[PDB]
């Protein structure tokens, strides 16, 4: 019953309600792997597929919700593959009028990608090292590849996300806005709590790893918090393997603009990755980011196979799938690139987004009434 993004948001709406979306999406690409190959392994993924999907929501004229999520598609053979959605970024910037429920819409966009086949990402593949010949200027006189794999539809699917408060993510200066809510670092971790609790629920079989960790912290909390939870299974820790030694770089995973990376890439620079255990990385990040300005960070880790078989390979009303990175870019910084002290950032947003679209795309954002009573 459920099957475009439109069905999706639509149910977690108000009743009667007018919305409007936009969902971009890059061109799928060739990676290095999520998580550095070692020489004792016996498999090097044979392909890595990265794809990110930028969603914004509209009310009223004004953009007021944005959420930024990576799908990584790992290859390993013909019949045996992994997906893994990195949620990078969620975000509000206040300037709405109605009440919605944030985090029922970023549950069910999260639902969206879920269902989504993994074989949409790997019908067209830019590849990581492109052939080229150029022609040099002299030839001209005074007279004068896509790549594409498959694999099951059901197969291993992972989540992982790194909670960390900020003013802001998408939206600069939005914490100039008096109407906007800005969360602790444990209201972020009970919140994104809720979301994947959820997702479990509604969407993973009973078999499923669900992983939290808070870094730097002794595990004997964690594990009170997550006796409230309703999927059976939560355990303290993360879904990452333990291969070398328990040595951080061969099982820590390398996501964009992520801490777990950004302390990875400080320890490359101090040529320390061949010394730093599992256990010493979740100390020694702590300190410094808790060091940096104090506050609670948690790591959650979703792996398992879900409910349904994904299927879906999304319209074009479901996402939008620009020609070029620079437009992809272009269009991302329209809603990213604004200021947001003021509901004229809002405005501007909206107003930019859509005149892109239809001059050169010819294509409207896409409107949604709501369907849920109160």
């Amino acid at each position: 019953h459920m099957m475009s993004l439109n069905d999706f948001l639509s149910s977690v709406l108000p009743v009667s309600e007018q919305f409007e979306y936009l969902s971009l999406q890059s061109i799928p690409l060739e990676t290095h792997a999520v998580v550095t190959p070692n020489k004792d392994d016996k498999r090097v993924p044979k392909s890595t597929i990265k794809t990110q999907h930028f969603f914004s929501l509209f009310h009223q004229g004004k953009v007021f919700f944005s959420l930024e999520v990576y799908v990584y598609v790992t290859l390993w053979d013909e019949a045996d593959a992994e997906r893994l959605i990195f949620v990078s970024k969620a975000d509000t910037n206040g300037y709405c009028n109605t009440r919605v429920s944030v985090r029922d819409i970023t549950k069910i966009i999260l639902e969206f990608i879920l269902s989504i086949d993994p074989n949409y990402y790997l019908q067209k593949v830019k590849p990581a090292i492109r052939s080229y010949k150029k022609i040099s200027p002299e030839l001209i006189s005074a007279a004068s590849l896509y790549l594409s794999f498959t694999c099951p539809r059901e197969i291993l699917t992972k989540i992982c996300l790194f909670t960390r408060p900020a003013s802001q993510y998408l939206f600069p200066d939005s914490s100039k806005n008096s109407k906007k809510h800005i969360l602790n670092g444990e209201e972020l971790m009970k919140w994104w709590g809720f979301i994947l609790d959820r997702l479990l629920i509604e969407c993973f079989q009973n078999d499923t790893q669900a992983k939290l960790r808070i870094p730097g912290e002794d595990p004997a909390r964690v594990r009170s918090y997550l006796r409230g939870m309703k999927y059976p299974l939560w355990q303290v820790g993360d879904i990452f393997t333990s291969k070398e030694n328990s040595l951080a770089v061969y099982n820590i995973p390398l996501f964009p603009d992520d801490p777990k990376a950004r302390f990875i890439h400080q320890l490359a620079e101090e040529d320390r990755l061949l010394k730093v255990s599992l256990s010493s990385f979740w100390i020694e990040l702590q300190e410094r980011q808790e060091f940096k300005l104090s506050v609670t960070s948690s790591v959650m880790g979703i792996s398992g196979y879900s409910l349904a078989t994904p299927s879906l390979f999304p319209s074009s009303a479901d996402v939008i799938v620009p020609k070029s990175r620079k437009q992809f870019r272009a269009i991302k910084k329209y809603i990213t690139g604004e200021e947001y002290d003021t509901e004229e950032g809002a405005i501007e947003a909206f107003t930019n987004i859509r005149d892109f679209l239809l001059l050169r795309m010819a294509t409207n954002l896409q409107s949604l009434t709501g369907k849920r009573e109160h």
